[PDB]
């Protein structure tokens, strides 16, 4: 009855292994000894399988799971086949509505721990002691596309963290840029409808490159700041591990003395900031639409845990009006040059889920889920968010008991007088379902606010004004933050912004929309506007050329913290290199290559023209991970070609193209021995060039140079060379 | 208050226009003069917009749709803002569950007309009169991926037609291959779970290239026939217009005399059969994941209506047991050499929907929706389908009144005693909600069966047997039909099948699964098995090399109707050519090109290195449709390069790569004058070669030669030359 192979090769090892070395697996089978309070609390609903009988949902053992019940073995199926009907009924109802936005997302378990007690600024229990370990569940996402859309689209990314604290669930529901597109939540359906596939034909998926999006942008200049970020390489991250996170809104921290401090939340990636380039990102949506989901899961299985440092920008209440912009305007960022990010703790993602649907798809995050020690502000985008995230779950998760779905359950106590609702799990024994009551001595009871374990009380902010549907005049400035962002980018980052706008606007069919957007760009920076205009065949008018640029932000000419690359921070651990094999590899080269990569935590994939094995010059049998076409250069950070029988691959079109694609995408390339003959396909002269490592053999210096290139992510100096490369 | 441009360039012309000439639009605005009975019946629910006030859903005019109501213009949002809450509530609940399978689909309205009355074989009213026009709504789909997944995946395609007949809705719910993967509906959740993204991590989207799919296949040889089709180029159609359709199951036709005839349904595409090649299809999921949806919509907007001829394979009842296979086995096809397809009528798709969600997403097709004159058989896959398609709508469409959703409503009368349910639209006035009743004189009343307008009565098939969960032994043959399919393919189609298996199995991480699948291939054809094994580094054993091939199918060693290309059926109308411009095009070349393409109904897209315009040698201003990168060769059927200032583009990497990609993908290429210098980038010698049209100018037979190549779809003779091309 055993269908597994006798050698046990069906089962992945329950130990950390590099990407591709083992089949991936549910987290509790891959890493059974990785534990936290939330993961342990899910044990009551985890279901095994080994050595159990196959049954109906009612516990009846099934004898024949291959056939329907029929009148004769060639006869009609009988209505009395309850086993068939139960199985098909469950199948028929598997799908639930996807999230209205951020439907495409990938999630993992982990933990957060503060660096020190923050009691002087907040009474939030999870920040009260460096010994406080708080389990987290984090979901990263795109915004526009459906749950089945591609990972490496150009889009904003979501970054949502559920903190299972001892005083309640706190959800920090943020994005990978520090501002949003719009100012008031009332416009959210308009903006989302504009960016989403257009309603007649439901095109395009996962793209803002269409008329309705740019129509809205051209008519709503408040959007321009976040549009700038989306058109930059920020819109195409290399990995969820290599992007920043931001809460966007100004919130409040409330301490035990009742003092409010304004705060904006930041996540700083330990792996550094790194993004793809557009042609690579777009092609990768075809070669591997699951690239980010896969890379996150495989990093965790390898022990390359994503880590993010939590940071606070803190502004005293008395400083509310000390900036050129309104702190409550979510289209404005707070420059780190003006208000530094103070690091307060670290989050580590160290276990994948067991079941994607049960844990990821059904997870409900909501920024109104705060705890004592935190509070809101009047940011009019945040204010409306507070309504949406509870409301939407009534259809998405089937009713008001969504907190009883296991992933959503608090790990701390919860007791109240709420009852019933669809799929009610908790069986209340309280004689009372109301308060005040005497029949249960008024339990469960209210708790006054206090320094710890106290009830929630809102900060008593003064409100004065008339009931109005009116935007604050302080919000009516749209160009200075886009300009600060533009001026803070490197020259190659600016080029990529220009190319982003140019590519997207080329896909807008109505030319006047393109012209209106270019006019908006002329209010931000005329170099940007002229460069985009040239790519669109648009000529700026003399009036447009005379638009006065917007003022600096509180005296800032630039803020390098807004650039992905101006200040180096990259780390190579967890990156991956393609090694292009031949049928008689120089084993000495491969030994030195793999040894150096291992010392730095860099993974490798051995590629060839077919699957199976090749044998090196010394008899070493080399297992092949993928073909050149099966694992394209898009999926790796650098390419190494060792020596050997180079004639075997010298005329292989896929092998030559592998290097040309990597070259065009600015990736480091290293060539040993006779592999240097491949310089011809990338038009590199005999004297070489920066970004192409070459030597007689692979060695320590050879690998040191390559790993130095990898630490810099891409070879930006190659950009002037790639336009003549046919790739 | 007008935001539209004064020149009116926001509004697409309400007349047929070629792809890209105008913005696309809702069908009733693009083609207001196109009508049918179903389209007319939807007018009661169509909603306009021009010249109307913006309101709440309760009809209250909105004054300020830009702001929430707050206490002061910098204050908190008020709970009494019912306008905000209604708008956000509707947004928060927009999504409904996607279809369990076939979630990704594209749909259009049209009509069907039979060629002559079929009353000798069926009393079905829609087939009773050549003047009887039946409106249709057709949805084409993939199978595996979500609603946001890509079009040009390797997968089976769905082809579902809703016929709004005078005697009820008939849904013909078929696929683009003539068999299914499994024999008994009880296994459907198993097969679908195996092909769908794996449950731990929800990878991969839109792909069968993963362990669990091939695990199931290797353990269920009944799947091998449809697997063969999926691995062939059938799995990657060029367009929904260029694929076949099949009902798969044997059904019955019932005539007025009560005689039953077995029938299998077929759709023959007027545009012929045409598919992509794998590398092109995969890259196209990245460059345009909406390619098939877009092509269908734009063909209809151009007046190039998709057309399909309905055909029947007809088998007398007394011939049930005269074949080598069981007629009720849905893993077996009926070879057209044994039972020809008899043409029945024509279907034309001539109008796009107005709202994708309302009409496409909410449409419910179900093969149990038959009409008098049709009936089922005991095919055990069909039998279980009959349960599923009603059941699934209870969650997907919110309850049992899904037939009241406008797209689903019959156009003929419907009256019964059913009442209530969620979203009940119909307000019944019958004093009775039961029968028999006297209080309404028993109306609505049963109708006896008869030759026309009679009640439904099942064919009184004899049933004899014990109640068993047992597969018919006649179904227990798995290899002859895969072999017949294999032997019917051209040599290049066979190579593409080999490459499909090889690519997919290379993505299976557990090697023993690959080995088990190769063993199954050895039971089908040893040449196929050896070629796949070689690409996987697997050596067949002596026992595998000695497996006796399966028998022929009723004496057939081939049936050319199973090949896409063995018998040419290509038509060029609706195809598209890229024209690569330069900054001083030879206008005489372009005149001849566009004239010849227009005469054959072939579209063109003028491409350059930027948007805007270029000016030809004679001063003609040429509008640019897209950049080389913006509209890659993947999206066209052929490439033409006119003469002019060729030096302007000769060193353009994108322009050179455009030709190399098209060359690798076997597309016709035509080069005029100095454009012949591009032969160097595709390694074509001065002598030229078949598939590369060249001449001093585009006059003479230049365009005839190119259009002849296009009629043959791809340049199969070029295959030996593509492996050296780095593209
Ligand atoms: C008033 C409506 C509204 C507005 C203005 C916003 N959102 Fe939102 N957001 C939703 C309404 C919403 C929602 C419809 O409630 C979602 C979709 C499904 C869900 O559970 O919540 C959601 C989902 C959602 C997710 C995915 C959570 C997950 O992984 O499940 C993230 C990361 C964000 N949002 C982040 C933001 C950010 C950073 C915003 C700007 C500051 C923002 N949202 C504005
Ligand atoms: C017992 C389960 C079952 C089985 C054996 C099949 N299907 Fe099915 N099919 C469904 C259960 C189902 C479903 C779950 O009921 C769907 C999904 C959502 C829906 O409305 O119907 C569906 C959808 C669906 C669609 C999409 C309709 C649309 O566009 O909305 C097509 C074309 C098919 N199927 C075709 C087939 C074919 C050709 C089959 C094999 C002969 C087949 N199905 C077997």
């Amino acid at each position: 009855d055993s269908l597994a192979p006798e050698d046990g090769s069906h089962s992945p090892a329950a130990e950390p292994t590099p990407p591709g070395a083992q089949p991936t697996a549910p987290g509790s089978l891959k890493a059974p000894d990785t534990r936290n309070e939330k993961l342990n609390s899910l044990e009551d609903v985890r279901k095994g399988s080994e050595n159990y009988a196959l049954t109906t949902n009612q516990g009846v053992r099934i004898a024949d799971d291959q056939n329907s019940l029929r009148a004769g073995d060639r006869g009609p199926t009988l209505l009395e086949d309850f086993i068939l009907r139960e199985k098909i009924t469950h199948f028929d109802h598997e799908r639930i509505p996807e999230r209205i936005v951020h439907a495409r997302g990938s999630a993992a378990h982990g933990y957060f721990q503060p660096y020190k007690s923050l009691s002087d600024i907040t009474k939030a229990d999870f920040l009260s002691d460096p010994n406080k370990i708080t389990p987290v569940f984090v979901r990263f996402s795109t915004v526009q596309g459906g749950a089945g859309s591609a990972d490496t689209v150009r889009d904003i990314r979501g970054f949502a963290t559920k903190f299972y604290t001892e005083e309640g669930i706190f959800d920090l529901v943020g994005n990978n840029t520090p501002i949003f597109f719009i100012q008031d939540a009332h416009k959210f359906p308009d903006f989302v409808h504009a960016v989403k596939p257009e309603p007649h034909w439901a095109i395009p998926q996962g793209q803002s490159a269409h008329d309705t999006f740019w129509d809205y942008v051209s008519l709503q200049p408040e959007t321009l700041h976040n549009v700038m970020w989306a058109m930059s390489d920020r819109g195409i991250p290399r990995s969820y591990r290599t992007m920043e996170g931001f809460g966007i809104h100004t919130f409040r921290l409330i301490n035990a003395e009742g003092k409010a401090t304004f705060v904006r939340f930041h996540w700083k990636p330990l792996a550094g900031k790194a993004s793809l380039v557009w042609d690579e990102a777009q092609k990768l949506t075809g070669r591997d639409p699951d690239f980010h989901r896969r890379e996150l899961w495989e990093a965790i299985e390898a022990g390359d845990f994503p880590e993010y440092e939590l940071g606070f920008q803190l502004i005293p209440e008395e400083d509310e009006f000390k900036f050129d912009f309104d702190l409550l305007d979510p289209t404005k960022l707070i420059p780190e040059e003006l208000v530094p990010v103070q690091r307060v703790g670290n989050m580590v993602l160290n276990r994948n889920p067991d079941n994607f649907f049960a844990e990821n798809e059904q997870a409900a995050f909501h920024p109104g889920h705060i705890v004592p020690g935190l509070d809101f502000t009047n940011d009019p985008l945040l204010q409306g968010r507070l309504f949406s995230y509870t409301d939407t779950q009534i259809s998405r998760l089937g009713g008001p008991n969504f907190h009883e779905i296991p992933i959503n359950r608090p790990t701390c106590p919860y007791h109240n007088f709420q009852r019933d609702g669809m799929h009610r799990m908790g069986i209340d024994t309280n004689p009372a379902n109301y308060e005040p009551n005497s029949i249960n001595d008024n339990w469960p009871r209210e708790t006054p606010p206090g320094p710890k374990r106290g009830g929630f009380e809102s900060y008593q902010e003064r409100v004065e004004g008339n009931k109005v549907r009116e935007r604050s005049p302080s919000f009516g400035e749209y160009y200075s933050h886009p300009r600060l962002f533009w001026l803070s980018q490197t020259p190659f980052e600016q080029s990529h912004i220009v190319d982003g706008f140019s590519f997207e606007l080329s896909k807008v069919v109505r030319p006047y929309i393109r012209e209106r957007v270019v006019d908006q760009l002329a209010h931000i920076d005329l170099t940007l506007a002229q460069a985009v205009a040239k790519n669109l065949g648009i000529e700026l008018t003399d009036d447009q050329l005379n638009i006065t640029p917007p003022p600096d932000v509180n005296g800032l000419k630039k803020d390098p913290s807004l650039s992905l690359y101006a200040i180096p921070d990259g780390d190579v651990k967890g990156r991956v290199v393609a090694i292009l094999l031949n049928d008689e590899v120089r084993s000495a080269d491969l030994l030195a290559i793999l040894k150096a990569l291992k010392a730095k935590g860099v993974h490798a994939k051995l590629l060839y023209s077919r699957m199976g094995e090749v044998t090196a010059d010394d008899g070493t049998v080399l297992p092949i991970a993928a073909t050149f076409a099966g694992a394209p250069s898009l999926t790796v950070d650098a390419v190494i070609v060792p020596c050997g029988n180079i004639a075997d691959i010298a005329d292989n079109g896929d092998a030559n193209y592998y290097l040309m694609e990597a070259y065009k995408h600015l990736k480091p390339i290293a060539l040993a021995g006779d592999a240097r003959k491949f310089k011809a396909t990338i038009k590199i002269a005999d004297q070489g060039e920066e970004g192409i490592v070459e030597a007689d053999s692979a060695d320590g210096s050879f690998m040191d140079e390559l790993l130095t290139l990898m630490a810099a992510h891409r070879v930006w100096s190659r950009i002037p060379k790639i336009d003549k490369i046919p790739a």
